[PDB]
C-alpha cells in the first residue's frame, strides 16, 4: 500500500510526461497521417489541495522531432515538427 | 532535435503513469472529500500507428493507497482505498 505522503507529493500538480495526439497539436493537418500518430509531451497535470486553484502551466517552451509525415497518394517525408511544452506547472486561481 | 526512431518508440502503445482524479475513479462517493483528490496510476497509452489496432490493457490489477478521505459528517481520517491499475498494454485489432 501506497504512503500518504507519497500519493500526496506525487499527485500535485507538475509537468508529467503525456501523449499527445498530434492532430491535437496540428488540427490543421488533418488528412495527413503521421507517424507516429502522437508525441510525448511535458504537459501540466495532476490535481491541487485548494478548491479555488488549477494546475496551470506557467513556463511554456517547444521542442523538436522527427516526424513522419504522409500525403496518401502524394508524398512522405520525414520532418521537423515543433510541439509545445510545459517546463514549469504550478496552482493558480481559477 | 528527438530523432524519428526515439519518438516512435516512446510514444508506441504502453501503460505510462496518469493522474487519475479520485472522483473519476469513484462515481458514487461523489460527496466524499479526498486528499490527495487525484492518483498517479499506470494506464495504457500512447498510439498504434495503424488504423486496424487500438491501444487496450492486457493485465491489470489493483494498487492501494493511503488517502485522507472525508465522508460527510465524519472525521478526516486517512484510508485505503483500490485502485485499477494496467500491468501491460499492448496494440489490438480495433
Amino acid at each position: 500500500v501506497v504512503k500518504f505522503m507519497d500519493v500526496y507529493q506525487r499527485s500535485y500538480c507538475h509537468p508529467i510526461e503525456t501523449l499527445v495526439d498530434i492532430f491535437q497539436e496540428y488540427p490543421d493537418e488533418i488528412e495527413y497521417i503521421f507517424k507516429p500518430s502522437c508525441v510525448p509531451l511535458m504537459r501540466a497535470g495532476g490535481c491541487c489541495n485548494d478548491e479555488g486553484l488549477e494546475c496551470v502551466p506557467t513556463e511554456e517552451s517547444n521542442i523538436t522531432m522527427q516526424i513522419m509525415r504522409i500525403k496518401p497518394h502524394q508524398g512522405q517525408h520525414i520532418g521537423e515538427m515543433s510541439f509545445l511544452q510545459h517546463n514549469k506547472a504550478e496552482c493558480r486561481p481559477k
